[PDB]
């Protein structure tokens, strides 16, 4: 990550943005599994082997709150989602799949903010 990623203060400006990404994530047809909390009556394992969990519901409320001081800490908490998802299954499964899906169309919106930022 870029300077400007890593050390300058997230604005109200900047918070704007970041609403709306998460928005466009929560919308995509490949989000659902994303979308809240893992329940654990569906996968009785998944929170003795996933350490930190993390979902789109959650990031929500820490945006709403203003969590987030740093563009890194938003970016840090979205690829948790990701890699959980791609450690607890397998790569042929389905949830994998979205996971792969789900990562391209973030990163191609994170260049959109981050090219906002600037100019
Ligand atoms: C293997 C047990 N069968 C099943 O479908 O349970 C789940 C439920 C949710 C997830 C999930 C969503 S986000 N990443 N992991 C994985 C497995």
């Amino acid at each position: 990550e870029d300077a400007m990623t890593v050390l300058t203060p997230l604005t109200e400006k900047d918070y704007e943005g970041l609403k709306r990404v998460l928005r466009s994530l929560q919308a995509h047809k490949m989000a659902w599994p994303f979308l809240e909390p893992v329940d654990p009556n569906d996968a009785p394992d998944y929170y003795g082997v996933i350490k930190e969990p993390m979902d789109l519901a959650t990031m929500e409320e820490r945006v709403q709150r203003r969590y987030y001081e740093k563009l890194t800490e938003f970016v840090a908490d979205m690829t948790k989602i990701f890699d959980n998802c791609r450690y607890y299954n397998p790569s042929d499964s389905p949830f994998y799949q979205c996971a792969e899906v789900l990562e391209s169309f973030f990163v191609q919106k994170l260049k959109g903010f981050k090219a906002s930022r600037s100019h």
